[PDB]
């Protein structure tokens, strides 16, 4: 055992599914920071840095990073691959961004799964001297999961199917609403320039006060003050924050995917009374 394969992720929740599959032979390591801003990231030259030292650059596509294709032109001998392929996309409803697909297909767990299979091919192809690692590791990894999908669905399925709204400032539950059957508002489609500002407030407000939502939420790596602006104009209590674009520090509560999952889930829950 030499020099382990190193791994560079553009953020850390594809850093946490490929260091599951990649163990003890191989290092992972995410370029931006948990908590930091994923969508519109500035690389540094210390970016370069980490990704030229890399064996392997994985990143989501599917329109996340804005700034990954202009960076990787920096990188030189570095294979990358897009982690999402396969995956069918559901397209932005609206904005400047409106049709195209929805990056945060990672908050289904079904999707997950193919994650998974993309990051473990990546791995064999790339690293083939360790290929019956990586497959032993996606196959126990796809087992937890699988198995993490019925608990959550029998959870939120307590909530009558009328009012499962589920509001939230970025639009970046798109993929965990279809799958639990939740309709969605948001205060703006995908994380960008134009974040709280009126006309989305407003319409926001228009649909909780129609529907008596009971509950909005805020995200982990941006404001919660358009969020609580709204639910103090409203019935609605303010929920809390979700976790979708950064996982927390590992010495944070949210330190895995599968806390990821299951944390947002909670909390949703929770804003509905269990
Ligand atoms: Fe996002």
């Amino acid at each position: 055992t030499a020099k382990k394969f190193k791994v560079v992720t553009t953020f850390t929740i594809i850093q946490d599914i490929a260091q599951n599959i990649a163990g003890d032979v191989a290092v992972v390591e995410s370029i931006t920071k948990p908590g930091a801003e994923i969508h519109d990231y500035q690389p540094t030259p210390r970016d370069i840095v980490k990704a030229q030292s890399a064996d392997l650059i994985l990143w989501n596509g599917m329109n996340l990073e804005r700034w990954f294709e202009k960076f990787f032109e920096s990188i030189k001998d570095v294979p990358s691959a897009v982690v999402t392929a396969g995956i069918t996309p559901l397209p932005i409803r609206e904005g400047p961004y409106s049709g195209i697909a929805n990056p945060h297909a990672w908050m289904s767990p079904s999707n997950a799964l193919i994650y998974i299979e993309n990051i473990r091919k990546a791995l064999v192809e790339h690293d083939p001297a360790h290929a019956e690692t990586y497959n032993r590791n996606a196959q126990a990894y796809a087992e937890k999961i699988k198995a993490l999908d019925a608990p959550l669905r029998e959870r939120l399925s307590r909530i009558p199917a009328e009012q499962r709204w589920l509001v939230t400032s970025e639009g970046a539950f798109s993929y965990l609403a279809k799958d639990y059957g939740f309709k969605e508002v948001y205060l703006w489609p995908i994380n960008a320039e134009q974040q709280g500002i009126p006309q989305q407030v407003r319409h926001v407000i228009d649909i909780i006060r129609e529907n008596k939502i009971p509950v909005v939420f805020s995200e982990s790596t941006i404001s919660d003050k358009p969020a609580k602006q709204v639910s103090k104009e409203t019935g609605a209590q303010y929920g809390g924050v979700l976790y979708v674009d950064s996982l927390s520090g590992e010495k944070g509560p949210v330190p895995t995917y599968i806390s990821l999952i299951n944390m947002t889930v909670d909390t949703i829950a929770k804003g509905f009374g269990q």
